């Protein structure tokens, strides 16, 4: 007997520095289990946060500008998402570089994940006078998109939200 929370498992994937740590440590906090992917020194960092009644297990994956197989990062991380099987990928991409973030976004679209796409650092871009036209984006993808500031806390209660949606969406 008990109780029965529904659970998802999710992963956090995008370049180096743009973001993913930042928003792992906000939707996580302090439940979260830091170790490596086996074998090797490569960290991998896990944790989950509850909403809306649910569960959310988060894995954030080795920062990476491809899923070619040239370096163990990129065969990780192409590994956990096709052979793992997440209920979400959130795709997190820095808005003051989208064009070389979207290379890897191009590569997870065309792998049937199922995307969420957090467009982080809104913030950096607005002071660098950096345009993004958010829907625009959205629409060519075909994949929602989150803006936010992970850094100055703002977006992560939308990008929450937006993942409890996403992943009852496969
Ligand atoms: N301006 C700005 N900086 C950010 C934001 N999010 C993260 N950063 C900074 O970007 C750098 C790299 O962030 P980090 O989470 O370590 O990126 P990661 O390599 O993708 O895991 C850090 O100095 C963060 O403080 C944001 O929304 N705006």
């Amino acid at each position: 007997g008990g109780s029965h929370m529904k659970s998802y498992e999710i992963a956090l994937i995008g370049n180096p520095n743009v973001g993913k740590s930042t928003i792992f440590n906000a939707l996580t906090g302090e439940n979260v289990y830091i170790g490596n992917w086996p074998g090797v020194t490569v960290e991998k960092k896990e944790g989950e946060f509850e909403y809306n009644g649910e569960k959310f297990k988060v894995v954030d994956l080795p920062g990476v500008y491809s899923l070619t197989a040239n370096s163990i990062d990129e065969i990780i991380a192409r590994d956990y998402i096709i052979n793992e099987k997440p209920d979400l990928v959130v795709n997190i991409v820095d808005a003051t570089a989208l064009e070389r973030n979207l290379y890897l976004t191009l590569q997870l679209m065309e792998m049937g994940a199922n995307l969420l796409l957090a467009l982080n650092k809104m913030d950096l871009a607005k002071s660098l006078g950096i345009e993004i036209d958010v829907d625009k984006l959205e629409k060519i993808l075909g994949v929602k998109v989150v803006p936010l500031s992970a850094a100055k806390k703002m977006g992560i209660e939308e990008l929450k939200k937006a993942i409890s949606i996403a992943v009852k969406d496969k």
